[PDB]
């Protein structure tokens, strides 16, 4: 899967 950080 997807690492996000916003």
């Amino acid at each position: 899967g997807d690492v996000i950080e916003v």
